[PDB]
């Protein structure tokens, strides 16, 4: 499959921006746009040591240039190589070529799931029609269509027992059975994503996703989908540019609050201890940077340059889907009677698997903990004036321990989503999507109080943008985009809620 190789590897590096060490900071600038200074910053996985003069998405200013950039990083960059593969394989009678196309379809769909979850409507079904003016699908149609497409991929790949494109497969070394598991896992994630808005659709596929005869889902760490440097394609983890080169990405307040309050051993696995001051004055510890930082970049010994940093090296991988997520998805599914089983069991196994994924121990002690997330007081925060008590009306790790502010079922979901949030790190887009859909976990409020106003929201209804908006000028190049607001059911702005946002979405008490 020489004709598919380069194109397929390009696709894989595009799902979540990453590239060859020779491209230096390029892929890293892209990851900033998709994960680090945007989504990951909004939900508190990271904190920015910069405000970019309030000129970009970090502070919710969705400019034409940055949104066009986002469209490229979430949709168009991967469209290119996929389209060529499609053109070459779409009419092949060769089963091995059909398999290649379906594997390419899975990779495309994992990437475009992010695209629709970020923008809402996208050109999904029209993809490949060679149109100069792509027609967009409503988000509901994108979801319905993707589920059908995933089942199609699984049906075909389930008949393939030999290796496919091993030399160019940076994820599973040509093991089609694992690709099937990834496809069904994505199907599971999608079904859970729609159960609140469309339970019927959820039920139409969740059973097929978990049905053993269809290949199974990712339940073992050995089946996780991740990409990292290898002989097939050397790579430089794309978080390095922003973390070490630009000194802009640091540990977020929200995730720190949970890790600290829950006495989570993953705190040390995910982040480094920062330093404040120098010499005998230097204080060491886990110092977070608030979400949507309103302060300018600084590099003194008392600055965020030395706040806790994400632990990562050039050979570190980026994760597409991990076994722990599967368990949390099953937990929620069982909680709402979509599948059989005990929510608590799936919940605790998800945490156990996450600890194993991170190489940490003490899961039993962690599971019996009844502590609440730690708030950030004006005193504790050292990079400006900021405070938010994350503990208020929040929940603990222990399944049977209820705060009682929300209904019991609602708090159980809160525990599931909060723990999934912790296990998903650093998959920011998925965490951001899950927060917007459920309202969990509760987040540290943005520091820049002017940010919500930039997307048409207020400091009470939005702690994060509800979506990215398309670049206004893009409408000039494609007349089919004029329909976007109607497809959205609202204005093309960051405050417009996407299709899967559940009704009666909870908010942290005041």
């Amino acid at each position: 499959p020489l004709k598919y190789g380069a194109r397929f590897m390009n696709m894989q590096q595009r799902v979540i921006p990453i590239g060859s060490p020779s491209l230096t900071t390029g892929p890293g600038n892209d990851l900033q746009n998709t994960d680090l200074i945007s989504s990951g910053n909004y939900i508190g996985y990271f904190g920015n040591n910069n405000n970019w003069g309030f000129n970009n998405e970090a502070n919710w200013n969705f400019t034409d240039s940055r949104m066009n950039y986002a469209y490229q990083n979430f949709y168009s960059q991967i469209f290119l190589p996929w389209n060529e593969i499609y053109e070459i394989a779409k009419d092949s009678d060769s089963p091995s070529e059909q398999a290649i196309l379906e594997i390419a379809n899975i990779v495309r769909n994992i990437a475009w799931l992010r695209a629709t979850d970020v923008f809402g409507p996208i050109a999904y079904n029209s993809a490949g029609d060679g149109s100069i003016a792509p027609k967009f699908d409503s988000q509901e149609v994108v979801y319905r269509s993707m589920l059908a497409d995933l089942s199609k991929s699984v049906e075909l790949l389930n008949t393939i027992s030999y290796s496919v494109m091993a030399q160019y497969d940076l994820i599973y070394n040509g093991n089609v059975q694992n690709w099937v598991k990834l496809a069904n896992s994505l199907m599971l994630r999608i079904v859970v994503r729609v159960h609140f808005i469309d339970e019927t659709l959820a039920k139409e596929y969740i059973t097929k996703a978990l049905d053993p005869k269809n290949g199974g889902v990712i339940e073992d760490i050995s089946s996780e989908a991740k990409i990292k440097s290898s002989d097939k394609m050397p790579l430089l983890n794309s978080m390095l540019a922003s973390v070490n080169e630009y000194n802009e990405t640091r540990m977020g307040a929200t995730i720190w609050g949970y890790l600290d309050g829950y006495k989570d051993p993953r705190l040390s696995a995910y982040f480094t201890e920062g330093t404040y001051g120098s010499g005998s004055w230097a204080q060491t510890g886990y110092f977070p940077v608030a979400p949507t930082n309103s302060k300018s970049k600084s590099e003194t010994s008392y600055s965020a340059k030395f706040a806790s940093r994400p632990k990562v090296d050039s050979n570190s991988p980026l994760y597409w889907f991990r076994a722990s997520e599967t368990y949390f998805l099953k937990a929620e599914a069982a909680l709402y009677n979509l599948i059989g089983g005990d929510p608590k069991t799936f919940y605790e196994q998800g945490i156990n698997i996450s600890f194993q994924e991170q190489g940490v121990s003490g899961v039993a002690t962690y599971l019996s903990g009844t502590g609440k997330p730690t708030g950030l007081t004006g005193s504790n925060y050292k990079y400006g004036t900021y405070n938010h008590d994350l503990s208020i009306g929040n929940t603990s790790p222990k399944w049977d321990d209820y705060t009682g502010n929300l209904s019991k079922q609602e708090e159980q979901l809160q525990k599931i989503i909060t723990q999934k949030y912790l296990a998903l790190y650093p998959n920011a887009v998925e965490a951001w999507t899950e927060y917007r859909r459920t309202g969990f976990p509760y987040l540290m409020k943005p520091m820049d109080e002017a940010a919500p106003g930039r997307i048409g929201a207020s400091i009470e209804d939005c702690r994060v943008p509800e979506r990215f908006r398309f670049a206004p000028t893009a409408y000039n190049s494609n007349p089919n985009m004029a329909e976007i607001p109607t497809l959205l059911g609202g204005g093309d702005i960051g405050a417009t809620k996407l299709w899967w946002v559940r009704s009666n979405r909870p908010k942290q008490p005041n």
